[PDB]
């Protein structure tokens, strides 16, 4: 049929890649785009060269943060149409599910970078104009949007659960400020973005603070009549 | 009718500008696309972020060359779309000039820059990644090249005529090492590029030496010969 395209939006740890592993399993209907920076914060050029990015950034982001932004959102964008245009071609009812998107890239991670003095007025600029470009040159459009809202304090007891060492030195603050971006964005719709139509994309938010991986199901029921309003 | 896209090549202060301003008042067919770094080396964002950018590279190549070289390539694909959907539409023998191309960033200067350690490896490989996808994702695919061949010495003589004070440090060594690397991408053809037509691409080679501001009908005519092979 139509593919239709949802995003699961949330914090650093709030349980994303969990969540789109669990939904992947659950229906042959279901497919499942994870995050090119989840991957390759686990041999491919991308993942060699983001590796390399990744680690570049935690030594010294106000010298990586354009370069890591502008690929990150590159290698979404090609891992996007890469499942739009080649899976899900025989199902009744097609859902692939984004491990976030090319405005989480933008108005949370990216914007926070400018805002931590990580890219400069013109870093962010070309940033923007880049962006702005770089999607309309649509197919990625957002159907829903799938908030898994979790405390700063819930995601940093997460980052310590997951273990990766580079991250153990992320503190509760940062956290603190991708939540208030989040919640501004998707909670109280206050952030104001260049995609007119985002305003209208319907929203369903998950409280994800009590551990789900062995009780999902009330979360899943949650999304399956989200998905039969769309 | 179809649009025939012709891209004019050459080393800096070769005389490009100076061909595709003389061909644009030749034929209400004839149309022009500017280089935008040419445009940026003169209030627009681009502009602005141009100017800035261009600066910062002579300043600091080794910080800036992939942020210059992407946002050059972006402008340049930007502008050359906006040309190739916006013009020539009532046109009975459509040509559009483009002012270089996105093989001349790729193969001539981002090469050059990571040749000369102002990109490392990962930059160089995440622009190669980058332009590969950027251009794939075909409409900007040229019809032939003409190649305005300049010795490095007259180039560095025309650098000096045109006198923007940027460039008057700009020393024959780097000039010589551009020239090299446009001899062997169009004459010799022995450049390897990720592009199979480009070998296939009629390449017309025209000696610009000799000052044609007040002489230029036989390389016109030379045009007009290779434009009706095409
Ligand atoms: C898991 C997070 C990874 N991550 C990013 N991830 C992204 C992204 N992820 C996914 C999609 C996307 N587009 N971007 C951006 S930065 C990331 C974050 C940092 C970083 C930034 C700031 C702080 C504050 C520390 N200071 C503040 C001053 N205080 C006085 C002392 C404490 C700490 C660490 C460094 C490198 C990286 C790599
Ligand atoms: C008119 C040229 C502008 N240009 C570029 N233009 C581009 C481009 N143009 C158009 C499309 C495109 N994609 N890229 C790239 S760099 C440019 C060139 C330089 C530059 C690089 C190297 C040297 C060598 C000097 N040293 C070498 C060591 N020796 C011991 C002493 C002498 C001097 C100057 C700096 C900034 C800029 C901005
Ligand atoms: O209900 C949950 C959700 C997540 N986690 C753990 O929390 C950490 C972060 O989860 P995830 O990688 O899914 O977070 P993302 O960054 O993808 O949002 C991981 O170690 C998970 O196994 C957990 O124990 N219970
Ligand atoms: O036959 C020519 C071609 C060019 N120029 C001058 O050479 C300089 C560089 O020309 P242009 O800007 O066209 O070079 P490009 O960098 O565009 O190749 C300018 O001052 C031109 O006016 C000239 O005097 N005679
Ligand atoms: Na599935
Ligand atoms: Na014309």
């Amino acid at each position: 049929t139509r593919i239709k395209k949802i995003s699961i939006e949330g914090n650093i740890a709030a349980g994303k890649s969990t969540f789109v592993n669990i939904l992947k399993q659950l229906s042959e209907d279901w497919e499942v785009v994870p995050e090119p920076v989840a991957r390759w914060s686990n041999l491919t050029m991308e993942q060699k060269n983001g590796g390399n990015v990744l680690q570049m950034m935690y030594e010294k982001p106000e010298r990586w943060s354009f370069t890591f932004q502008t690929y990150a959102c590159l290698s979404r964008i090609r891992a996007q149409l890469a499942s739009l245009n080649g899976k899900l071609k025989d199902a009744e009812k097609p859902v692939l599910f984004f491990e976030r998107s090319v405005y989480s890239d933008r108005y949370i991670f990216a914007s926070n970078l400018y805002e931590s003095e990580s890219m400069n007025e013109t870093e962010w600029t070309i940033y923007q104009d880049w962006h702005d470009w770089m999607n309309n040159q649509q197919s990625l459009e957002l159907d829903g949007i799938i908030y898994l809202q979790a405390t700063p304090e819930t995601c940093l007891h997460r980052i310590y659960l997951r273990g990766r060492n580079e991250e153990q030195g992320i503190p509760l603050e940062y956290l603190e400020k991708l939540h208030y971006k989040h919640e501004s964005w998707l909670l109280h719709r206050t952030l104001k973005t260049n995609f007119d139509y985002l305003q209208e994309v319907p929203i369903l938010t998950l409280d994800v603070n009590e551990d789900f991986k062995d009780k999902y199901e009330s979360l899943v029921e949650k999304v399956k009549e989200f998905l039969s309003t769309l």
